[PDB]
């Protein structure tokens, strides 16, 4: 009856209970990294789930299945980050921090709906993504994963994945199981290192980390995955108060649990908090885990552990029923969801695809800087009718040339980012995706510059190489005289010095955390050059995460942000740069001047004496939210519409917005609450609404704007989430920047 | 009886009997602390003020004829913050700071300095100082580093427990003794961004771990009174943090002393940080947390009677705080002798012979030699006249010698006593700081102690900084000077040897002036780099209030020293160690980062990372916890453990067997290092917990007893409790806290 697809989902359950072996129940614990080996995992362990299954270990561990005794289905789960990460030709979109600069949930929900579709056609049924960890320390190496430094806009964002992700549910063929990733914490550990100590209480924690993952685990994310880090001295994986008082007490959550890689096991070797892997696994157990991922010898310690007492097999138990009653949710007993090569060959790297990842990065460029050099010689169209073709030479332009520099220019690898391709974590891609399926900068202005016009290419710089530990490690590169000097030389036989500079893998993701958060190598030393011939530069940063740029950056003729920005970033910077789209970017972060000028996030926390560091100014050098267009419009008359509020009202505003100047604008109208006077220290504002408004030149609109007074809320000293009644101020405006937000008083009482 | 007069009766009777007698006005006056300049005549008769500070010697006399026209006569205190030495006093000692004399790794030297400074104090008819500081150094852009004892809890508690012990004296009772303070609790030092008074991301147990052990130290050998500092803690004011307040300082620790804020914390929580909506809440929330004195928010005294009157507060909590404020008074003997000031002792004790003694001796044992290619001792090594205090002779082979000292700090009086002296900006009174005499520099140093055939030169090859009005008071770092710097390169090109003073300035120092960069500011890196590059040898002095980021040309300089703002007579210290007229000594208390991007680089860090470097950047540090030079070579060998089975009661014994294998002799600093392999909750990776000086001649080897209380092998587990956990443990024993510089021997503690 446990194969019976009329008997309801509870029965079957303590049924196949009943016909496992205890080694088979810890087995549908298990999560095994399938690179090693597929008959191993499925048969001598009895594994409930395989990850990083490569496309021939699928269709083997489907086959291995049918030797087995009671067959139950695997889940199989892959990292598919932004795309489908280590599938050879997938779409590769932008990475979650540049995605998140589109500020466009509908658009990134269509990015999570591609990627599904891709995903669910090679077999696979679980992805673990999103990531709703918060970009709050900059030298933290997985930044780049992030969808920035706000909690607002980090669960928009996320909401918008795991929906699109999860399909109309778990009965959808394209739809995937989302996880909603690094609960708790995870990304502000001491020095910005990696699974370093969190020094969090649970007030902090409650205030800046949870908000997102309360959303999803609302909005019903399938899945949840356990940070690596420890806070307050107790690891994730342990901590009871996280994964009992909250996420099952307090939020009700009832999807499944998962590890991260090995945290049973490195509470043994690497936090020392557990002397053996037998009572490493016990506390796992203890704590409420569901899914165990990579620890292969939880299997012998799991079963020493309920063979000496210390955990009793009720608990395995636990575990075992929420696990299968995932699988038999999604028909896997009866459609174990096989890779389908005809549905393959349909949909994977289809052009409806291509122009979903065309789309966001077109609207993930931000423009940081610009002293009216771009749009490059006024402004570009293509031939009338064809929204495909090279652009016309402008009026007044015949012959221009445009030097394309700096080690990113042409550079697919650096330019799709961690989690894609060759980046490390899969073993059956070490060539990457087909470098014809990426368009570089390069590549970008060749096939878009006019038939009269000339792009030139030089490497002006390298980065870093790799030497052994001097006790694998990093050697930056030293400034190369001849190097700079060829690229210095294109610069003076051109007209524009397109220069693509930023880090690349060795500096990013696991365990390469940054403490100087500056250019690497030669590309400071290249700027420098390149400047100084006075051929205007326009500074393209493709880059996990914000960098300190150099001076010569700042007196660069633009600066554009760029952020990883996938297969078509290099046709989205041509286009941006020769005014062939208009710039709608907005940061989701933002950037320093200095390491030490952290914390640089915009919602601070109210506090200091003095607003100045004696040797640096306090300002980023970049704030969240800013960005320009290739056009000015002024905010006017905010107002809000009624001043007097209860604990369940709307707070409603009208902005009015004019394009003054000669092209159509997509603007991003940001709303900041902020709690005037506060019992408890608070962020002097936060981020709780935006719009996107669309403004052809001389337009004018006025702006409905709302926030729910239940969304003004701040934590007390014991952790409540509440409305406190007061003053509040709206602050509206096209940044976080103060002296660019009007302002409205309002108030809450009761 | 009248008894609270009667000396015969006990303490506690006493302030029974004052109490009794007080009205709720002069309760309440008793727990104010009040600026003295402000005018003395309202505060004490009007306001019925406990306390005064700032009081100048007009006031001062003033202030006494005042408490003779009131009611009660109850005696003022009168308090002065005291930093490293009477800051405020013109001709007064002034030491290094309280990071240089951590440097010297010497309790019983820090206890002289302490009571030097409290005989000097004492004359003045101060009864009370703010010092010392319990700061922990945990985020080198902190303004206040220079306050501190460093970066580890262990020798916090052994500095500030002998602060203590040589400011109080032999009991209160003691006329040369006065009240001691422990300063900012708690948690006052690791803010965000290492900002002044921002936000603490601090829980229960990081408190309890790294920051309360010197407090509950120094509250259990008995410090008179504690003291406030002003950040916000997970949110909540410390000033209204009853938990610390209340339930650790009292509940757990049984502590009886005064409790009072910092300048205007309850005023602050009104006007500043918008907490409190009023006064009258702003007292009542200050009193149930458990302050005793408020310190400069005079509008406390209608604040706290007018919340007594509304039952915000009852009064029997304002009598608790009088209790403990009368309790103070009576131990001084302040009702039978108030200590005035007495200026026949004053001209006999202030900047004595005895205190200036003192001072040099912790000057020398201070400075830390970080590097040396073997320039130093300069010429071989120097010797006095057979006159020990006095030039130094030419040493066999050197008989005309150039020494060009250059740098901004090479002749700056001011910059050389650092933060919480002198003209350092919180007393409007000493405009001119102390007289240039008093103090020695470097430049000073070296035209006094070199021989007579020897030539000193000078040039300032740089400068620092100049200031600018904000875009509306803001640093603006001064250019390279190329005829500057040209200046000093001719000194050095015509010199045998080149000593640049390098480090920071006020500007760069202290509340509201946290730095984010800790590098060298204005033209110091580029008159380094000139002066490496001339061929002369280079000794880099850094004179500067904390640990810098240090430019390529400095480590590749022929020899590095760390002087800390080494007080009046750091220029003699300095030119005596360049000479070789002293062994080197010092040892560093707190670790140097080589980006501010690297922190933390304190030596305790919490095991956990996925990694051991950064990316771009190696963790380790510049300069380590416990490092520093002398001139000779020691050799560290056979670390054993005496017994490897202990029980909770029992001390782990160890021996190590040092050698000096060199020709000079040394005072040579053992560090005992505990390392608890398992822990129950993640925990520092090795922790001090106990060194030792041991004297070793030429030639000499020597066998060190070492032990280690078992009762201090602790963590902070989850529930936060403190306690011994039963394992395994290791014992780490060295010059050092760099792991390939400590042999480790293992233990077990049985619980
Ligand atoms: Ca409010
Ligand atoms: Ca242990």
């Amino acid at each position: 009856p446990y194969l019976d697809p009329a008997v309801p989902v509870a029965d079957r359950v303590e049924d196949l209970l009943a016909r496992m072996t205890l080694p088979e129940k810890v087995g549908q614990m298990l999560q095994l990294d399938a690179r090693d080996g597929v008959g191993p995992a499925v048969l001598e362990k009895h594994a409930g789930s395989l990850l990083h299954t490569s496309p021939e270990n699928v269709l083997a561990a489907h086959e291995l299945t049918g030797r087995t005794r009671l067959r139950i289905p695997l889940l199989l789960a892959e990292d598919c980050i932004h795309g489908h990460s280590f599938w050879v030709g997938a779409t590769i979109f932008p990475t979650q921090l540049g995605m998140a600069a589109t500020w466009d949930p509908a658009l990134v929900e269509q990015v999570a709906h591609a990627t599904a579709v891709e995903v669910a056609a090679t077999g696979v049924h679980w992805t673990f993504s999103p990531v709703l960890c918060i970009a709050r320390d900059l030298r933290w190496g997985r930044v780049d994963e992030t969808f920035g430094e706000d909690p607002f806009l980090i669960g928009e964002l996320a909401s918008a994945m795991v929906r699109g992700y999860q399909g109309d549910g778990l009965s959808d063929p394209t739809g995937i199981l989302a996880t909603a990733k690094h609960f708790a914490g995870y990304s502000e550990t001491q020095g910005g290192r990696d699974a370093s100590e969190a020094d969090i209480s649970q007030r902090k924690l409650r205030s800046w980390f949870l908000p997102p993952f309360e959303r999803v685990a609302r909005e019903g994310c399938a899945t949840f995955m356990l940070g690596y880090q420890s806070m307050d001295g107790v690891p994730v994986t342990v901590n009871g108060w996280l994964l009992d008082d909250v996420l099952r007490g307090e939020w009700g959550y009832t999807g499944t649990l998962v590890t991260d890689w090995d945290n049973v096991g490195r509470m043994v070797w690497e936090q020392h908090i557990q002397p053996d892997y037998v009572h490493a696994s016990a506390a796992a157990v203890r704590a409420g885990n569901d899914m165990v991922m990579t620890t292969p010898r939880f299997f012998e310690g799991a079963l020493e552990a309920v063979d000496r007492g210390l955990v009793e097999e009720a608990a395995i138990d636990a575990a075992v029923r929420r696990i299968l009653t995932l699988k038999f949710r999604l028909g896997l007993f009866e459609d174990p969801r096989r890779p389908d090569v005809a549905r393959q060959q349909a949909v994977i790297a289809s052009a409806e695809h291509a122009a979903v990842n065309l789309e966001v990065a077109r609207r993930s460029l931000v423009l940081l800087t610009n002293d009216g050099t771009l749009p490059f010689a006024g402004g570009l169209d293509r031939a009338a009718g064809t929204p495909d073709g090279r652009a016309l030479a402008p009026a007044g332009a015949p012959a221009r040339t445009i030097a394309v520099v700096g080690p990113n220019a042409d550079d697919d690898h650096t330019q799709l980012g961690d989690w894609a391709g060759a980046s490390g974590q899969a073993d059956w891609l070490p060539d990457g995706h087909p470098r014809e399926m990426t368009t570089t900068v390069l590549d970008g202005f060749r096939a878009l510059a006019p038939e009269g016009w000339a792009v030139t290419h030089a490497r002006g710089a390298d980065i870093l190489t790799l030497a052994p530990d001097p006790e694998q490690v990093v050697v930056p590169a030293a400034p190369d005289d001849a190097l700079i000097a060829e690229a210095v030389a294109a610069a003076r036989d051109a007209d524009l010095a397109v220069a693509v500079v930023g880090d690349r893998i060795e500096l990013v993701g696991e365990g390469r955390s940054t403490a100087t958060l500056e250019l690497v190598g030669g590309q400071v030393a290249l700027l420098d050059a390149l400047v100084a011939t006075g051929t205007p530069v326009v500074v393209v940063v493709v880059a996990s995460k914000p960098l300190v740029l150099p001076p010569s950056a700042h007196a660069a003729a633009a600066v554009v942000w760029a952020a990883n920005p996938g297969m078509r970033g290099g046709q989205a910077v041509a286009e941006l740069v020769l005014g062939l789209i208009e710039p709608e970017g907005r940061l989701p972060i933002s950037f320093a001047r200095h390491a030490g000028q952290q914390p640089t996030y915009y919602n601070v926390v109210r506090g200091q004496h003095g607003v100045r560091y004696a040797d640096l100014t306090q300002s980023p050098a970049f704030a969240f939210g800013e960005g320009l267009s290739y056009t000015t419009v002024e905010y006017a008359d905010l107002r809000v519409l009624g001043t007097e509020h209860g604990p369940d009202d709307v707070v409603r505003a009208e902005v009015t917005l004019t394009n003054t100047g000669s092209r159509p604008v997509r603007e991003t109208v940001q709303v900041y609450v902020s709690d005037t006077v506060t019992s408890v220290t608070w962020a002097e504002k936060e981020l709780k609404a935006y719009r996107k408004v669309d403004l052809a030149p001389g337009e004018s609109a006025t702006v409905g704007l709302e926030v729910p007074v239940a969304d003004c809320t701040l934590v007390d000293a014991h952790g409540r989430r509440v409305v406190e009644p007061g003053e509040f101020e709206l602050r509206v405006g096209p940044s976080s920047r103060e002296d660019a937000l009007l302002r409205a008083s309002f108030t809450v009482a009761g």
